């Protein structure tokens, strides 16, 4: 039998953590996609429709990540693209097609299981049309891909040249059609913060009887854009046409104080065991105790950079005793307290 | 016997509602270029006319879908091409010929089946200039188009690689005219509205006897479109030249909110019967009252999207049953009801 929702979450769950509503619109997708794959107007209903995704979240959140882990356990071939290289049919930078030329690499060239396939693409916010731009010029980088990408997210067929061709002696193509292919779109968008702001609070007024702000923080991140529609994206610079093609959209939340210090020690791929791996191989032991953990959390959320932005805590922290480490010797565990956070203390090394 | 408007639209209405006008120009068209065709290049009237069409219309209004129901009951060849590839002076992204040797793959390579084709191109807004200017920098994805595709609405006879070759030794191209060939140019335009507005709105004093505007509601996208004129269409950025190419011109509307509750139960491929599908492979079945669409259809235009955007709300709620479904046992039938759409209720199983 296929996967189900609650087991290719579970998955997930593993590589990532405290993105609920997230996890869930992929899996929805992921179930239903190979419903419609696998009944091809083999059944009483016929023209299935389409669901594509639009990613949207602070930065650090899980965005790029949930796209890597969900190849892991993707059976049919997946991708991931960027737009920030893509040009506007013609120009020097790339085509829209070489999006599906690099499908065809992981599906061996097999057709008829790349049009099955998945793609991803990531930073779609750098194709954002400039609000207020000189209207005489022509925004190849940001509308031009977008009104490329029309008609792919709908359905067509792109000529697509086959290894690249041994010489001009070929000079054909292969014909892939798309209305069966996803696209999961995502990117941090910078700025629509203050858009929501205007069209949800309505205030800004000098006056008497308009409310003036109560605090200086207000309109929570996560909780602003949950009130997200496809209007504040018009004025953000995309256009309605494109917005159609993305009718699902999901909001990922910023990270926790209590979120980041689950990041550390459930995943598999955390931090605190690849730097534990780092060390297995020098013979060397590591220590991260709870009292430090909940401290690198206030330091990485005063940064507002998220989850990767937390390397410089620890990097910093663990520079000193790495640039001596390896010349010192007979030492077989190392521990690490609260003070070295900060950076008041020294750690602690075991002698063996 | 061929066909009748009568007849072909019938065909059109189960799939298409609410766009009686522009139903009624594609049926007199594909019925005149019948007759037209039933003269083998000889009648009373000597070198009869042509008249091509330009769809005109909001985003997600059924542009595309015409098109593809079209090919449906059509014989003679048709092609769906768009406009976004094309590059003139046979640059590296695409040539104005690749539409006709497109066609010739439906033809089987027949020019004399091929000649008596249809031909449609989707975002022709796309390739318009910014102002009316005449320009400044060589705009390749722009009014450089329009000035190749001049020739080929009048007619001429464009030189196409018939198979594209086994080698070089053939060197060889096929004639084939295109004064018959009718076209179907048409794309969403943004911003025409604001320019049409100008013209008939005779500008907006802040005196007392001017006429402001009286809400911000006012001069309906659709209402709007019906007062245009090819001479409005210069100072979006199209040529006179092009456009007088194409005579005829549809303006559709909008969706009106009872217009959606009858797309998603009427057609064939609405989203109802296509969820109904996607349950009915699982073993169970679904229901929609009529007081859930509704609902739906007041959001929907919220989105100001077009009925692409329809799944953006139907997707929402559904997630969390969706999600849960596969898991849970027992379950024959689900009933949604209208709070289920706003989201304060969960909508009811029936276990059996
Ligand atoms: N939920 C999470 N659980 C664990 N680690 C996470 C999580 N979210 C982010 N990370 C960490 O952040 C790294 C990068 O996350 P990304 O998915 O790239 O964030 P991002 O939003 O995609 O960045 P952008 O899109 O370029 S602004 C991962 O390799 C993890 O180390
Ligand atoms: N009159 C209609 N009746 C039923 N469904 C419709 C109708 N108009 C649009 N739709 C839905 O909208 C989808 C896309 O319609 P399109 O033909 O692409 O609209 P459009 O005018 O082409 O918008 P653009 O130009 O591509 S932005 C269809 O597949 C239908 O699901």
């Amino acid at each position: 039998a296929l996967p189900t929702p609650h087991e290719i979450r579970n998955h997930l769950d593993d590589y990532v953590i405290g993105q609920e509503q997230a996890k869930k619109v992929l899996a929805v997708a992921v179930y239903n996609h190979y419903k419609r794959l696998r009944n091809g107007d083999t059944s009483n209903g016929v023209e299935l429709g389409k669901s594509n995704i639009l990613l949207i979240g602070p930065t650090g959140s899980g965005k790029t990540l949930l796209a890597e882990t969900l190849a892991r356990l993707l059976d049919v071939p997946f991708t991931m693209a960027d737009a920030t290289t893509l040009t506007e049919a013609g120009y020097v930078g790339e085509d829209v097609e070489n999006i599906i030329q690099k499908l065809l690499q992981k599906s061996d060239y097999d057709v008829q299981k790349a049009q099955r396939g998945i793609v991803y693409i990531d930073q779609i916010d750098k194709i954002s049309r400039k609000s207020d731009n000189p209207s005489i010029t022509r925004d190849v980088s940001g509308e031009g891909v977008q009104q490329a990408l029309l008609k792919l997210i709908e359905g067509t067929v792109a000529a697509v040249p086959p290894q690249g061709g041994r010489k001009h002696p070929q000079q054909e193509f292969l014909q892939v059609d798309t209305s069966k292919i996803l696209f999961i779109c995502g990117g941090a968008f910078a700025g629509l913060d203050k858009v929501i702001s205007h069209r949800v609070e309505t205030g800004s007024g000098i006056g008497f009887g308009a409310t003036v702000k109560a605090k200086s923080d207000k309109a929570s991140e996560g909780e602003l854009l949950a009130q997200v529609e496809p209007e504040d994206l018009i004025k953000f610079g995309l256009i309605p046409e494109f917005i159609g093609r993305l009718p699902v959209v999901a909001t990922l939340n910023e990270l926790s104080e209590e979120a980041l210090i689950q990041i550390l020690k459930e995943p598999k791929n955390a931090l605190t065991k690849q730097y534990q791996a780092l060390f297995n191989l020098e013979g060397v032991d590591l220590e991260f105790r709870d009292e430090a953990l909940d401290a690198i959390a206030k330091k990485a959320m005063a940064r507002k950079t998220g989850a990767r932005g937390l390397r410089s805590i620890v990097e910093a922290a663990l520079l000193d005793t790495m640039y001596d480490l390896p010349s010192m010797e007979d030492v077989e565990k190392v521990v690490i307290d609260e003070s070295v956070i900060d950076g008041q203390s020294e750690p602690l090394l075991i002698y063996g």
